[PDB]
């Protein structure tokens, strides 16, 4: 690929910590430690809005499948959901007893997946804003949830140095350094692991064995976030703690692009969902977002 960079999103006042593009591709949306959530257009960069309520630091974001909805994971204990046109507050999802690190909803977007600092996973009912379960998944906190296509089942990984796989309807688990990031591949049949040894690794879930290991960048502290890029060709994406964004061939391992210019840790990266651009956020000595595209 030839990702370059397009445009630099400014606006937060602290560190970015996490960014995702709609699923109808027409909106990029920022969270921060400076308690807002940012809409900005995923193909210029434009600002858009800035939603509040939050008491207290975000640390997530997610849309919902029509990309009419956005849920937020506080450190103020809490989930917001949110109507994006309006920026209004629509529930506030209550039960973690502390910071709320990671959130999700599932395809169908009847559901959102959270994972606190209070170790549990919990599955919330969109509709009522009701805890549905409470799954007590690790002994650490929680890092990531992601659910696979159909929503049947739930991936969560903890600084306990464990990846859990759980049936989403029973909230029973299926399957089993810190585990920094987990998500499902676009097809879900792997999962692309993040561990705090400066490595990441796609995972057969089905025959439980590792696949193919990227490493070269460096991942030793954050929670960073990783994508599958398969709109052009088939890439790993990874933010990095020396401020670059690295892509891999999936196939190869091979580093193919490091994208340069960011001034602090890359925590969050994102790929468009139709066209082959990636959005990536840093830490507080940058606060920026970065928009990058690329002719394959
Ligand atoms: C996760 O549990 C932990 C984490 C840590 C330290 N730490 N490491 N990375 C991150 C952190 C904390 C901060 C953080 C944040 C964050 C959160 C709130 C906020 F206002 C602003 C920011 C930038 C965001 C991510 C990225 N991000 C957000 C959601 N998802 C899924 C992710 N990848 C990452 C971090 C220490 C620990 O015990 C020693 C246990």
């Amino acid at each position: 690929p030839n990702y370059a960079l397009k445009f630099t999103l400014a606006g937060h006042t602290k560190a970015v910590s996490s960014v995702k593009f709609s699923p109808n591709g027409e909106w990029l949306a920022s969270s921060s430690a400076d308690k807002l959530i940012k809409i900005w257009g995923a193909y210029d960069g434009k600002f858009e809005k800035t939603i509040s309520g939050h008491k207290l630091g975000i640390s997530d974001v997610a849309w919902s499948s029509d990309s009419n909805l956005l849920v937020s994971a506080s450190d103020d204990k809490t989930l917001k959901i949110w109507d994006v046109s309006s920026g209004k507050c629509l529930k506030t999802l209550k039960g973690h007893s502390n910071y709320v690190f990671c959130c999700n909803f599932n395809p169908q977007s009847n559901l959102i997946v959270s994972g606190s600092f209070d170790e549990s996973v919990r599955i919330w009912d969109v509709k009522t804003g009701k805890c549905l379960k409470t799954l007590p998944a690790h002994s650490d906190p929680v890092s990531a949830v992601h659910f696979n296509r159909d929503g049947s089942l739930i991936v969560s990984s903890s600084y306990d140095g464990l990846c859990r796989i759980w049936d989403t309807a029973s909230g029973q688990c299926l399957k089993t350094p810190p585990v920094s990031f987990v998500k499902f591949s676009p097809n879900g049949k792997y999962i692309l692991a993040a561990t705090l040894d400066n490595t990441l690794k796609l995972w057969d879930y089905s025959k439980g064995k590792c696949l193919k290991t990227y490493t070269g960048h460096k991942n030793e502290k954050y929670c960073i976030f990783a994508n599958f890029s398969v709109t052009g060709g088939k890439w790993i994406v990874s933010g990095s703690e020396d401020n670059l964004v690295y892509i891999w061939n999936l196939q190869t391992k091979e580093i193919v692009q490091k994208l340069q210019g960011h001034t602090d840790v890359v925590i969050s990266t994102a790929c468009h969902p139709t066209e082959n651009i990636i959005a990536s956020a840093a830490l507080e000595n940058d606060k920026t977002i970065k928009l990058w595209k690329s002719d394959c």
